[PDB]
């Protein structure tokens, strides 16, 4: 229960490294992937209806984008939460299945939909789950469905670039980088954000949709695409990148608390190895294997709350 000593300068340097090497690149990558999805849709929709190889390429690029945003979700505060932009980006959980019915109604009502028009439409009919629904509704995209995919990926691109620009401008204020000498506000928010990533993942994405504790509630991420394993893997790899980061392991490895970084690294590697032997759609896995995945995720939250957070001298909960 002995907390390591972190200087105001070491903390400032770590938080600056987190903004520049993890937060800003994750948002930049999600924006880049949304731009590539838009550009591919703009190209293929000139020869509408879109099917075969062209529709598969749009579906494959949607997954690359869904994986990039899953990684960017390691941050649960700041610009991504402004004017609930994150729900316009990824409306999840969707316990009442509002995305499915809304997207089709919107396309019927607006066959010549524009990206700007979606700003006044609900968050439920756009973003990553909106695009998923439009790309997986049929084995063909007609003129109206084509206009939606271009509008939604364009509106998504604009929101992601605005978040990236906001972090580039206000990183110091957002992570209290200049106030490390008086408070650990930045370090506390950052690790509680990482804890929230695995907590909302094991609860909303694993326990509840697979009905491990009781009756099933909600859906797995990428349920329509059947690519839940790819979403959980992207989140695990991002958490592993943060936990096995040499800058952080040096902060933890000041005494005998070097065992904290070793136990977290081993636990993340075991979860990744277990996920790799499961199917593309985690819902089609055995009930015992799904329970094993939940148990591994519960052990990671345990290690963060009881070993990582007290060693860093911060608190469970923001």
């Amino acid at each position: 229960i002995v907390a390591v000593d972190i200087s105001a300068e070491t903390e400032k340097t770590y938080l600056t490294h987190v903004a520049n090497d993890m937060v800003i690149p994750a948002y930049a990558d999600a924006a880049k992937q949304s731009d590539l999805l838009h550009d591919l849709a703009q190209k293929h929709c000139q020869k509408a209806p879109v099917s075969g190889d062209e529709l598969q390429a749009l579906r494959d690029q949607w997954l690359v984008l869904a994986q990039a945003w899953a990684s960017a979700e390691m941050v649960n505060f700041g610009p991504a939460t402004a004017s609930m932009s994150n729900l316009y980006i990824n409306y999840y959980p969707d316990e009442r299945g509002l995305v499915h019915g809304g997207v089709a109604d919107l396309i019927t009502a607006n066959p010549a939909l524009t990206a700007e028009q979606l700003a006044n439409e609900s968050a439920v009919v756009q973003g990553i789950p909106g695009l998923e629904e439009a790309l997986y509704a049929n084995d063909s995209l007609d003129a109206g469905q084509c206009a939606y995919v271009m509008s939604a990926s364009s509106a998504l691109g604009t929101r992601l670039k605005d978040i990236e620009k906001n972090w580039q401008q206000n990183a110091i204020k957002l992570l209290a980088i200049d106030k490390t000498a008086e408070s650990d506000q930045g370090l506390n928010q950052w690790f509680n954000s990482l804890l929230s990533l695995v907590e909302t993942m094991k609860s909303n994405a694993i326990e509840q949709p697979l009905g491990l504790s009781g009756k099933a509630k909600g859906h797995l991420p990428a349920a329509t695409a059947g690519q839940s394993r790819a979403i959980i893997n992207a989140k695990l790899a991002t958490l592993n990148k943060a936990m096995t980061d040499p800058v952080l392991t040096a902060i933890l490895g000041s005494n005998n608390e070097n065992t904290v970084a070793d136990t977290l690294s081993t636990a993340l590697a075991d979860t990744t190895a277990l996920l790799a032997q499961m199917p593309e759609d985690l819902a089609t896995a055995d009930k015992a294997t799904q329970q094993e995945l939940y148990d591994h995720l519960t052990n990671i939250t345990r290690l963060i709350k009881s070993q990582l957070i007290p060693t860093l001298g911060i608190r469970v909960g923001f």
